């Protein structure tokens, strides 16, 4: 029949993903999707459940960050009651931050998105308890909104005051936008400044340079997502919350501070 | 009942996805839903789409194009059962028009086109009005390619035009291949817009932090949605529909065209 699932605005790419692996899997099982969108607003995440209920949807997905207050899937970390499938957030800026502290990196500064979101803050904690174990100072730390003007935004605030080597922006659009401040005022990547990501969206392989980010699986947390849901919809216990490990892919974007050898 | 289906390119490809935004948003303003009806590969999973929206007894049919102009779409729209509304821009390709009209006037003679999949009949027209328009013009016939809309095939499209490098001007049928062609440019060591120049359409908010920032078409998109829902909604509940006000296409002109270093 039909998977009701609540989202964010289209315009970010990676919940974009993870409809797309929804779909997939849906589509593999005879379900059709159901699109609701929400802004923001806590309660608009409620409204959207009790409308897809009353259109008789079979299972509800909630790719949204909602805190939580048809049988229903999150996809964030929500209390141990609710059935969940999520990214460890924590993990993956852990292993982008401590991916550029191995290359020499000490001034990494942290472009975040906003901060009401749930695992805005598990971004943040992992970054700055790598630089913790490292014994840093911590960096410059910027806000963004997903997107690449913002991104473009806080690293030519950052540029105002150059003191770093490296940037670790809180996902792919954001990172583009860092690339395009970075190439404007003529400095090179990975040369002058690496760059690292989060997501993997397909477009971050062709940026200039090809993106070094953290790959949350999406299509897998969408399989993930849409299997669970429908063991609960022909009657079984929920699943366990499920956590995927994101994983650090590396291109182009990312080098040593200074070249090796010849300084 | 209060559900709108909508047949449309995945959410993996953005042109589409500003579409369903502005879809999304005025039906759930005026009480329905959206069931999403995902097209991939080829036109012949349009009948299927239809069929799939129909077994769910949706209240009306949003086919966007490029799927409006299949058979199987206006078949379905001169049955009426459910009403059908067709989403498109409508010379015929005002868009490409000002993509063409501002290559030739930079003095490209040589032009590379890199098209969406040709198996849909109104990517056969668009490719016959730049041919057109390039004959009216003086010009040669221009080098022309297939992609999926994915930044991959603009990267491979680009690739294989480039063991033909007689072209100065390249157009890609979406902001995503433009990326691909740019980053496959530059590691062929080709400057944008020194050796080639580059336009895209679809106006995606990352356009502008391309490197370089990539000339492209702006389309009107989200009205486009939110007109084709009160279009629908006159042919189930009768509502008079707003005046319409959709703006025309617009050239977002950047840094990524530039005269042709010929002459």
């Amino acid at each position: 029949h039909t998977i009701g699932v609540v989202t964010t605005g289209l315009s970010f790419y990676g919940p974009s993903q993870i409809l797309v692996g929804i779909e997939r899997a849906a589509r593999e099982h005879g379900y059709s999707l159901l699109l609701a969108t929400v802004h923001e607003d806590p309660d608009e995440v409620e409204e959207a459940i009790n409308t897809l209920r009353e259109r008789r949807v079979d299972g509800i997905i909630i790719v949204a960050p909602h805190n939580s207050e048809p049988p229903v899937v999150f996809l964030s970390a929500q209390p141990p009651g609710v059935p969940t499938v999520s990214v460890d957030q924590y993990a993956g800026a852990r292993l982008a931050t401590e991916h550029l502290l191995d290359l020499g990196h000490r001034r990494i500064a942290l472009i975040t998105g906003p901060q009401d979101w749930l695992e805005a803050r598990e971004r943040l904690q992992g970054w700055r308890e790598a630089l913790a174990e490292a014994g840093l100072p911590p960096p410059a730390v910027l806000q963004g909104d997903w997107s690449a003007a913002s991104g473009y935004e806080a690293a030519r605030q950052l540029l105002e005051q150059p003191d770093f080597t490296a940037i670790f922006a809180a996902n792919d659009q954001m990172a583009l936008g860092v690339l395009r401040a970075l190439h404007e005022r003529g400095l090179r990547v990975p040369d002058d400044v690496s760059v690292v990501g989060f997501d993997d969206i397909p477009e971050s392989a062709y940026f200039h340079p090809p993106l070094t980010t953290v790959r949350q699986d999406f299509e897998e947390l969408g399989r993930q997502a849409v299997e669970q849901l429908l063991e609960m919809i022909e009657g079984e216990e929920p699943p366990p919350p499920a956590v995927l490990p994101p994983e650090l892919i590396v291109r182009e974007s990312t080098a040593p501070p200074e070249n090796l050898y010849f300084q």
